[PDB]
């Protein structure tokens, strides 16, 4: 796991157990792809998963941020694979961030 680094690979399940939860809402693609958005996840802590406690947009084409923010506003819980106190706190604060690559 080597541990200098390991957290860019961490990130690409802490940030997708919320992204893979929006996008089966609103499974359009085309739309929320092709261009660029920027936006922020405030959970608070619930037995099932995470709950919407406040969403910060911060940029993008808007077919995209409003999409999202909606579905956020009516999601089950967002489930995390962890369970300690010290991680709890780092998954509940995201920013879902997308662009062309």
């Amino acid at each position: 796991a080597a541990r200098q680094q390991f957290v860019t690979s961490e990130v690409g399940r802490y940030g997708a157990i919320y992204t893979q939860l929006i996008r089966q809402n609103l499974l359009v693609e085309d739309s929320f792809r092709g261009k660029q958005c920027r936006v922020n996840l405030k959970l608070i802590p619930t037995g099932t998963g995470a709950l919407l406690g406040s969403l910060t947009v911060l940029d993008g084409d808007s077919r995209l941020c409003a999409a999202t923010k909606r579905a956020v506003a009516q999601v089950n819980s967002f489930p995390l694979p962890k369970d300690q106190p010290d991680v709890v706190e780092k998954l509940k604060n995201i920013n879902l961030t997308v662009a062309p690559e």
